[PDB]
């Protein structure tokens, strides 16, 4: 998984979800009436409309990512090893894995208030059901003023990270990540100068050798270098169909194409879907790997007062279309 | 510019065509009687039927790639450098280097053929015009058996290679090209085992560390070796929907975002477009890079026995499915 | 710098000092009844015999490595950025940087013993003197049984971790360095299967391409990897003088020539010595930059019941052997 | 192997050997009445003194490498695959492979002679003898004023070229090893600037980040950017033993370990013997895999007027000096 903001224009948030199998994902509106229930702590009567990726059991929520109203994002992305959660705390507000995404869009109007909500928390290890245990995550969080912070529960207990390139894919822990980066400060868009042997002459023989030791890998950290230069260097579009275009052309550039990354015999982890989401206009926009038509579905046509679920089903038959007859 | 056949199912071929500015690109279908003319060989009254991404001048038709009714496919790619095109030669078949792919397209039904047509040629040093000076190019010729070469003017004189990889970028010439890869042959869609140091733990951390070392530069090399690697890890699909959503995400796999390759200020070479051909059945498929949904031209649907072009305008304006209402 | 330990014969450990200035380093063996002074815990009158390379202030070994009698070693490495003292702490056996080498070198007789010694332990932010103020670092520790662990005081605190490779250079912290070992965990002493393209003749053109993926460069990270791999593969000798050669071999692998690793306009970090003892024998070798000789200091030829440091200067005038006359 | 000219003082020119196992190699002056035979050419009985490395068959210099009295140097290196010897020709100046290396050092006094000499040349498959079967070689030429040039026989015929790095390795052919180079035009002494993420803090967590790219691989090709890299960034020496001392360490950047590079089971590629001569003065210096003493062989303490070969053994005992008693 990758997860990116992309600070053009309104800025737009989402992510690619990277698996082997589907999941039954469909896109899910949680209006403003929408009871959250939540094990520890008080159930959430009225809050923020919720619009994202989502599959849902007993009527609950269980968002892979979204975005609100006030133009938070926030996703949470593959974690195994590094994650753990903890036994519920006496004095901590106590929130289960399964529960923070649905939490923190609900209640949180940006990210530093995001960070409040989690300056006495705890993400405690608590199951959904029987039948969905909890999966190991980490989270970022990011809103359309351009901040972003990337949480994780570890050994170590809960960190809440200033997150300055407003991207996370998956293992290892983020300042490993983070620091990671510095290896590739000589890498740009603009051809290089002759370092290497200046009084010598090195032809330039192609276009584009400045990204020459840009990683082109499958895994977490290949992706997590490519993913961050490429929205680094992303144009700043015109108009809001060019921005969307724009995004998506990051979110590709770490596709998982089938094939590529095998994880068991004639298994192979790939992008299922990616989306992004207006952050100030709540318009959510996603893709699946079958169908390259970007999708719309826009949070403020619904009834954001109603008080049940709003559910739509991804798109996933590719739509060609037929140009001669 | 990349160009691939991906053998699946009925076989594809196509192209990304990179560049920093639009050319005025057409879908253009050459009709079997369109007489095609040719600076220093006979004229071609009759032949066969040609569909591909062109401009047209004088009403002939340029093409930039293409694939004829008989499942040969063939595209030009920049070669600025190695690329040497020679005088008129007595004795020898002089080709433009503008009309190279007409007349293999209008005159091969195989690879093999476009070998025996190829035998006694010249590139000559002709321009198409004034206006339009003869461009720095070499070429990738593949047809629906699988088979492939690459066609390549230098100041060796012209050679024509046979393409193991089914694969072509820019440069450098081809050897050189084709060796390179040797020095991937470690990389794989696995997980590598610990022959590094094999009696310490060295932890799995992440998915995908088998492409590790995969390039994913923006430069020509770079691109060779992670399309090569992509077009040959890619699934067998199913239907034909399948495969054409398969073989754009080989061409996705080395496509160049906007912002990445800087090749003068506020100037950025990107994939304009993306195109693929049934071979079998002469279906002409493409993308471009301001809308993701793909278009078919179904060249059959046309009359090929027609004796003008017949052109479409590529659809450039970004089609998004509004879901909801 | 770059520390290891030879798992050969008896075992050799020591480390390149890598620097852009030379220290007045000198070759100094701490007797047995030399009394060692320490700022926050009992003097040490009597104790294990110390050979290493140091400077001396007041009559004390200030080492930058060493090993001791019973074959224990340790390496101060700089670690500037994540090293971290502490003030001084009521009921924690409290130690400077500059007394951690002499102290762990004079008191365990095993990396076993040398844990036991540190898990109440806390370094401390104590100066030598004005003139010397205490310089970032982390230790490697090792012993003759081949058992090898990396301490580290940082905000964190003091960790002391098991090092299962048997090296160290500088940043980042160890997890983080070991952990980076498994993005190379495909490159090999042998030629590597071709996995890329299996299909295809990949043909090896060149010997050694199984590591054809291992880093050359100056940095910390790349010299651990490479130094690692160096280390794992190096041959079992037959005497010790096939042994102590061998192991030079390893520390020249990762060795700095002057030039390549610029800190400051004309100045160069570069290895200024590199060194190795034998761990059963106690028999210290060393090379300077200046001089590809090896130098023997043979701890046992001294006193090692004296009470005052033992000194020789370090040997750094090319020693050509003049072959002919 | 890698050999290289070091452009510094009075010059110095020599090889590193990489092979699997020991060839009787001896140090050989080839006095200037040393009549030397060629199989089609006619003899040199009078010609340039020559020190360098050598086996002996028959009382012939059968020389890896070596430099003359006019300060020309040269060196074979291994070049299986590329490398193709021709049948004698009528008309060409038709030389053995064997002799290539004890003809130029004998009638050149310069690179610019060299080319000369080698205008109308033909490498003939001549053998020494049926023991001794010709081995597929290329050549450095270089001389005092700092020239050099990479002879090569393949299927195209004889090439000469000129080398603006002053380096060769082994396979590919010189124009895309040199090619490659421009791969690496951003790697340097110097810290990076981050132009990466430019906006964002990528701490410089190491020094020498400025090499994190460059390669530190066994394979020809990595040895040829390491020692091209090596060179062009060593130091300018004060005395003749600064720059010797210099000069070795640029030939053991890429020096191949034991252990390293398998190229059959418990078999390994490494680097039997580095030398270098100063160019001006006729001294020959060199070390083996097993001595790091560096020895010296003055030519012109030879009688240079003699006419048999003089020949010294390599000293390949570890010579350590016992500095304490």
């Amino acid at each position: 998984c990758t997860s990116v903001i992309y600070t053009a224009g309104d800025y737009y948030f989402g992510r690619n979800l990277d698996l082997e199998v589907n999941l039954g994902q469909e896109v899910v509106i949680t209006p403003r009436n929408k009871t959250l229930e939540f094990r520890e702590m008080p159930n959430l009567e009225h809050h923020y409309a919720i619009i994202g990726m989502s599959i849902v059991r007993d009527d609950y929520p269980l968002y892979f990512d979204g975005v609100n109203e006030k133009g938070v994002g926030m996703a949470g992305l593959n974690f195994d090893g590094p994650a753990h959660y903890f036994p519920v705390q006496e004095g901590k507000d106590n929130i289960a894995s399964f529960e923070l995404v649905p939490y923190i869009l609900a209640a949180a109007s940006s990210v530093a208030e995001a960070k409040k909500l989690l300056s006495n928390a705890n993400i405690a290890n608590i199951n959904f059901s029987d039948k969905l245990q909890a999966a190991p995550l980490h989270w970022i969080i990011a809103d359309k003023t351009g901040a972003s912070v990337t949480v994780e529960s570890t050994a170590k207990g809960l960190n809440v990270y200033d997150n300055p390139v407003g991207v996370l894919t998956n293992n290892p822990e983020f300042p490993r990540q983070l620091l990671n980066l510095s290896n590739y400060r000589s890498v740009a868009p603009a051809n290089p100068a002759n370092v290497f042997a200046p009084n010598v002459d090195l032809p330039v023989y192609s276009r584009g050798l400045g990204t020459h030791f840009l990683p082109g890998g499958m895994d977490s950290e290949s992706r997590f270098v490519k993913a961050t230069f490429t929205k680094m260097h992303a144009p700043v579009g015109n108009s809001e169909v060019e921005n969307i275009t724009n995004y998506f052309h990051i979110l590709q550039s770490v596709e998982q194409q089938k094939g590529l990354d095998e994880v068991a015999p004639n298994t192979f982890e790939y992008t299922i879907y990616s989306d992004g989401s207006n952050l100030k206009k709540g318009i959510f926009y996603y893709k699946t790997y079958e169908n390259s038509q970007i999708n719309a579905v826009d949070m403020h046509k619904e009834d954001l007062e109603a008080s049940e679920l709003i559910t739509y089903p991804v798109q996933n038959k590719q739509i060609i279309n037929q140009q001669n007859h």
